[PDB]
């Protein structure tokens, strides 16, 4: 007799004389949804055989999918598919897959998928005819310990559909040729949903010349402009905005052209690179030094994105072939704040800690549209005509997250890392971009991908140890320690398996070894009674010397297939799917509302949360920034690529604070900044 | 005792007592100019073949162009024209040369050419190696003859140098493919200085669907968007705004939406294509229908630019495969007027008219940035990373005209129009413009080229006829006449010297000799005895049936080499170098003022006017619109391409006003309409 779910769900937002919560309530809305709402709109077949029969002979599942496989072997799939046991934790994970995941008629009047329909074809898509590997990787979505990235769940096995990764990562060349390229990838990625980022620092700045004639180029903004025109044409069926992104380096004298932009480029976001030179000279209020990226050219035979500015500052500065212009490092750092403050960016990539961290030849110098992604990339020459005469390497992002909590429930969490890295791998390998060669050839190259974790604060919570804490640091370090070995094992693996290796292992410090010097040393006891418990309890073994030694000799002399593994970007919806938390940081809130939905909103209540152990969940805005920081950095000594982090702060604080911490940050191995949020309504 | 050239300028701005002008005081200011101004900063060699040597050695000349012939050869050459006895006429035409056309040396200090050195340069590039060819070119350049474009007089033969073709039209394809190539262009050729129009009514319309997902699209307006930004960024070395300009056909859903962004684009100029039914429907104050590009391509496998739309308006309302919406055709036009008032535009090209008069297979669907040009054009077709699948053919402008007084002042005239054709064929034989293929595509397969015509009313003044005229009117018939007939005389020729002709000729008009049926009756008596005295003074004769009966066997039996060969844009600038009245119109003044120079303005007279012919030199205001029409289709008759137009009106006239005259035109034959000027100060 109650069937509102969405009145139900409300119900979430009800405090009672004592500040507690009817949980219950939430459950309560996920039956009626099913009740009222999905059963009655979805299709049963008389079986699955004549289902996919059907699916595929309507034009919507792709047989080329299901041709991998013996049929039966399919069937005996979604039969286990199905046999799992899976529910949804919350009302709102449910209805988020049904109203943007599931895969309906045509028409939209009805269902054809429930979620472990969609987990099996995401499975035997990925498993590209392995069997035992399509069935692992079933179970691990259906347990909750994976889940790929949205534009993979989403698209696998569809007929009619999107590709399977949607952010890049693009540079461009101090020419025009790049320029119409990058504009020209901007519409083709974009139509199709991506996200993409362009790097500009190479290009020569305002007033530096063209032909030999003086004071004639424009720098940037004008291609910012343009840039920003192609993402606002070519939205996403179903979107307005497209979603771009530039990134430039603060010693570009266009920097404060270009962050003005934001006090005008309404769409695109911004992203700044710094060195740590900009930090010392801020320190000794110092002048900045913006060199010239057309004279850095002619000097030194290379773009200014691509040499190190804080090793030849110096040099740079008594060059008197390389033209200088000079702004307050400090007033810089004040600008920067002022601007975050109002409107979240720019991000930051701190551009020494990552390539000091690089275990890859080449430098890192731009970053993608969540400052998670860190890679080498390389210049691409073309003909007048556009044509590619040399092809480089840009970069593409392959991406899903373990969910921590999941994990540590299951000890073999050996097998648990290396399907996701199998199934990450896939994604590249089906992986053929072909409106922007240099993409292709990115991945194909490097089958770079980024597996990232998420639930952290879902996990500690449910453990009762609280956000911040030494315990949390401890377990953070562990964690991810004993993630990075089973990883790297897996790709040591693959390139056996399939015997080759990343283009240019050669020249990296996996090859040399030197990528271990780090885990031969000692930190990794652990530094706490609680979290030595946690791993016991959960029956893993925590890597030792004698494991990273051999690894060390496997990997020596076999290789790795992977040029880069780990990736830690925040967890949009997929987390409400999953009943995960944004990624590893806390809580924008304990009952977080969304502006979805014919009521207007909808609640969502954490994982393992309840009125007996709330005080476990005190919000990001709550716990701030030193302590998310800190988190970060723990994972930061690991994952080779980077991380998205937010911080939180209250409306009364001041660009002071801001920049403080920012230079914990710094200070702290941080590779990188993603916004800063105001707390708002 | 008196050396200032620019008061000495100003002195035609000042009428006596009895409203005359002080003539003389303008070959004053010439006299002072290169006493106390060009003679001193110009520089002086020893002998001329020393001076190439320098000039080679220093960067300026191209010896590659000098090689072509035995340097006696050369020398032989530059001291012709020199010996030739050139002066300008006017205080403007030299400073425009001099501080616009003529080479300087890299600091800009001094000055290496003269007038007759530019001459040289330029016929020796032109005549390719043919000594004869460049002799007659430089004699006709310095005559007066013949003035080629400003893109091949100024760059011809320099070292350092642009293009020597400037405007360009291209097609722009219903796919992204298409739009992402045409951004591209606009980059590549704007950045060089050209002018490039783009034709827009093949896109989709705004609201149709992609992907078979409804209300999708938004049309060409955000495209419209891009394009502007490209041209705005990319200028020309020493500009600020690029110049473009888009067509769109009057029956496209998205007319009203395009109309309106002049009411927001603020640097492109439109153009809007009408066909005759439009017209009609307005007459009988009736609805236009406008069709959707996205069916019409789906149930006839052409694009909406491709299809006849007069032809097929009825069937294509009938079609219910094709939705079709109205809007009111007395309100288009007069949306038109008001437009056009406020801004000038749009041009409009009278489509069938257009496609009627053309002889050539193939229907014309846009024009250029003047509105004179008009070819056909086709497809390109891509591949997924831009690359050219199929290469279609896409519209470029090689332009130079004959200054009609002069021509007529030399019996020869059948020498005089061959060099022209045969110079700018060299124009287009020694385009290749590599960032567009289509382009180069097109060029390469039709040799088009436009030969145009100026000084008519300088002219006519001279023999004291007035414009508009009966005996104006039968001359501009008969002087295209005769020069018709030797521009296809000579065309033919080329194809037999070369021993090829257009690709397509075998489907044009000129093979079957339809081409001519025209000019096998009869108008072509001198309706008057004025113009049958002049060209009997001249010597010139009138072609006669005999001799088209004759040329229509050679055409037919041998081809000809352009599928294009007249044109008549305005002539700007150059047109003071000449000493001639923009085009074929009157004159916008009689002391027209220019806003240029260190004294802010510059005033330039009309040719052969004095103090006692002032009565024929009434100006375009005066002349009105009618007198203006008149003459353009006498011209109209016999011009394979068009004319730009331009009407000139008061400023108390009304859009009524302004929809009559293009009422009149559009029934008398004209085949296009550049601007309407309200005169203002
Ligand atoms: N009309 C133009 C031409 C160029 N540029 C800009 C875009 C590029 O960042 C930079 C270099 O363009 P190109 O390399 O194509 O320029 P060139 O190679 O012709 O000149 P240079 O050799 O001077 O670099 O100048 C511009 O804004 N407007
Ligand atoms: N994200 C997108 C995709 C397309 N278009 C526009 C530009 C073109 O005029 C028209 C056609 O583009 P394509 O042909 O590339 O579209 P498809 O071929 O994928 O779809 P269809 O086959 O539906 O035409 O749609 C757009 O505005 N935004
Ligand atoms: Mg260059
Ligand atoms: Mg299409």
């Amino acid at each position: 007799e109650t069937m509102d779910y969405h009145a139900l769900n409300a119900m979430l937002n009800l405090y009672d004389k004592a500040g507690h919560i009817q949980f219950d309530k939430d459950q309560q809305a996920i039956d009626a949804f099913f009740a009222t709402h999905v059963r009655p709109h979805s299709v049963t077949f008389a079986s699955q055989h004549e289902r996919l029969g059907t699916l595929v002979r309507e034009g919507y599942y792709d047989d080329a999918v299901l041709a991998r496989y013996d049929r039966a072997f399919v069937l005996r799939l979604f039969e286990h598919a199905h046999a799992s046991g899976f529910r949804f934790q919350t009302f709102l994970g449910a209805w988020k897959f049904y109203t943007s995941y599931t895969l309906k008629t045509f028409d939209g009047k009805r269902y054809l998928e429930h979620f472990e329909d969609r987990v099996t074809m995401v499975a035997l898509t990925l498993a590209q005819g392995d069997e035992t590997l399509a069935t692992q990787l079933t179970d691990e979505m259906l347990s909750g310990r994976f889940q790929p990235a949205t534009p993979t769940f989403l698209n696998c096995g569809k007929q009619q559909r999107g590709e399977l990764v949607s952010c890049f990562l693009l540079r461009i060349e101090d020419n025009m040729e790049s320029i119409g390229r990058a504009v020209n990838s901007a519409l083709q990625l974009s139509k199709r949903g991506g996200g993409v980022a362009f790097l500009l620092s190479n290009l020569r700045e305002a007033g530096a010349p063209i032909k030999r004639i003086e004071n004639q180029s424009s720098g940037v903004i004008p291609v910012m402009k343009m840039l920003e025109d192609a993402f606002s044409y070519a939205n996403q069926l179903g979107a307005r905005q497209g979603a771009g992104a530039v990134y430039l380096h603060a010693h570009h004298p266009d920097i404060l052209r270009f962050l003005d932009t934001k006090r005008r480029i309404k769409t695109l976001s911004l992203g700044v690179v710094i060195p740590d030179i900009t930090f010392r000279l801020a320190k000794e209020n110092a002048q900045m030094a913006l060199f010239s990226p057309y004279d850095i050219q002619r000097r030194y035979g290379k773009p200014f994105g691509d040499i190190a500015i804080s090793e030849r500052y110096d040099e740079l500065i008594a060059d008197p072939h390389v033209r200088k212009t000079y702004i307050n490092a400090r007033d810089f750092f004040q600008t920067l704040a002022e601007i975050q403050f109002e409107s979240g960016y720019p991000y930051i990539m701190f551009e020494d800690t990552v390539n000091r961290a690089n275990p890859i030849a080449g430098r890192i110098n731009m970053s993608n549209l969540c400052s998670e992604i860190l890679q080498v990339n390389s210049a691409s020459r073309y003909d007048d005509n556009l044509d590619y005469t040399h092809i480089g390497h840009d970069i593409s992002c392959n991406l899903g997250s373990l969910n921590i909590a999941h994990v540590m429930d299951s000890p073999d969490i050996g097998r648990t890392v290396e399907t996701a890295i199998r199934g990450l791998t896939a994604v590249s390998d089906m992986s053929h971009i072909r409106s922007v060669p240099s993409i292709a050839a990115g991945n194909a190259a490097s089958h770079a991908i980024g597996l990232g974790q998420m639930n952290l604060h879902g996990y500690l919570a449910r453990e009762g140890i609280a956000y911040g804490s030494p315990e949390a640091l401890d377990f953070t370090n562990l964690y991810f320690y004993t993630i990075t070995w089973h990883a790297v094992h897996t790709s040591m693996r693959l390139a056996r398996e399939r015997g080759k290796t990343f283009a240019g292992f050669a020249q990296s410090r996996y090859a040399s070894g030197d990528y271990f010097t780090q885990y031969l040393q000692d930190d990794w006891q652990p530094k706490t009674a609680k979290v030595r418990a946690l791993f016991a309890r959960s029956g893993i073994t925590l890597p030792t010397r004698e494991m990273w030694l051999k690894l060390r000799d496997d990997v020596m002399r076999y290789g790795i297939y992977n040029q880069n593994l780990q990736a830690v970007p925040p967890t949009g919806s997929i987390s409400y799917i999953n009943h995960a938390t944004s990624s590893i940081h806390p809580i924008v809130a304990k009952i977080e509302i969304r502006k979805e939905g014919k009521t207007g909103r909808v609640y969502y209540p954490a994982p393992f949360m309840t009125n007996e152990n709330l005080d476990m969940y005190q919000d990001a805005y709550d716990i701030g920034p030193e302590k998310i920081i800190d988190t970060y950095a723990e994972a930061t000594r690991h994952v080779d690529q980077g991380l998205s982090l937010t911080l939180f702060f209250p409306d009364t604080a001041t660009t002071r604070d801001i920049n403080k911490a920012q230079i914990y940050a710094w200070r702290k191995g941080i590779k990188s900044l993603y916004y800063i949020r105001l707390r708002q309504l």
